[PDB]
């Protein structure tokens, strides 16, 4: 299981969420991006470790506020996947909102 | 342009997506089904109206969560095509996964 496979599942969810709620502006994207991330983080420890081993994600947090102060190592790793997803989905936000708007024409 | 012509294009895409990623289980089909649907929805208003006029699709949604709360009528119609595609492709999921698995023999 790789970070690229997890990111593809999150990107597809956000695409769906955009259509289901007719989202047109980045200022209304926060919750859709975070649900997509939540729905894409792996659940099994083994998949979480495999994702951390693959291309596209490092161990350091960008914002330490999204890092839990906890002794549970697996939660720290899950929180890091969750954070990278949200960052990468935000970089595709404008592109995705344009593709949605542009998919019909009279 | 008819719903049957749109569905044929989506069915063929999902068939391709199954081969390209060696998909073997329905629990791994979600994203392939939704991409196929997305790629098959018509873009021109006229084709969207012609599809709604043809055999195989009604105006009511099965899950209202897939219906956007919006004043844009054309988006509501597109969302209904998208939903019917996903429903009909899910009814063919097992059949398609069996045809893929069964296409080779030693
Ligand atoms: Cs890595
Ligand atoms: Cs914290
Ligand atoms: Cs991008
Ligand atoms: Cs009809
Ligand atoms: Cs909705
Ligand atoms: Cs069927």
């Amino acid at each position: 299981m790789t970070y690229n496979n997890v990111f593809d599942h999150a990107y597809e969810m956000l695409k769906e969420n955009i259509r289901y709620d007719d989202i047109r502006d980045t200022d209304d994207l926060h919750d859709a991006i975070h649900m997509a991330a939540d729905n894409a983080v792996p659940h099994y420890y083994a998949d979480i470790f495999s994702v951390m081993a693959s291309e596209g994600i490092d161990l350091e947090f960008e914002d330490s506020g999204l890092m839990p102060d906890t002794k549970d190592v697996i939660r720290i790793l899950q929180a890091r996947i969750y954070e990278q997803l949200t960052i990468d989905l935000w970089e595709d936000a404008e592109d995705l909102l344009n593709e949605y708007l542009e998919e019909v024409e009279e």
